[PDB]
C-alpha cells in the first residue's frame, strides 16, 4: 500500500489508544499537511515523510501498549 | 523564529528527555524529512507541517515532565 496510506491507517490505530490531547493534536495536524503536500506536491521526500509519520503513530501505539500492559 | 527554528529547537529540547528511541527514531526522521522540504520545496504548507513537528515535540515533553516526575 502507499505511503499515504499506511501513514493514515497508522493514524486510525493510534486515536484508538485515547492518546494525551497534547500528542495527538499535533500527530493529527502533521499528517494532515502530509496528506496535502501527497495531493499538491508529490515527491520520494513527501513518501518518506507519510513513512516516518507512519512509524511515529506505531511507536506511540506500542508505548500505550507497553503502559497497559505495566498496568 | 522561522519555523524550521523553532522545529529544530524544540526536537533538541525533547532529546534531552531520553524519550524512547520507538518514539524518537520516526521524529527524527520526520523532521530530517521537513527540513529537505523546507531547503528543496519551500511553502506555507511546509511551513505548516514545521510548525506541527514542533509542537508535537514540545507535546512529547510536556509528557516526559510528567512521567518524569
Amino acid at each position: 500500500p502507499a505511503p499515504l496510506s499506511t501513514m493514515q491507517t497508522a493514524l486510525m490505530r493510534l486515536r484508538t489508544y485515547h492518546p494525551s490531547p497534547i500528542i495527538l493534536k499535533p500527530v493529527e495536524q502533521a499528517v494532515n499537511h502530509a496528506i496535502t503536500l501527497v495531493n499538491t506536491s508529490p515527491s520520494s521526500v513527501v513518501d518518506a515523510l507519510c513513512r516516518s509519520l507512519a512509524e511515529l503513530c506505531l511507536g506511540l501505539v506500542q508505548e500505550a501498549i507497553d503502559a497497559s500492559i505495566l498496568s
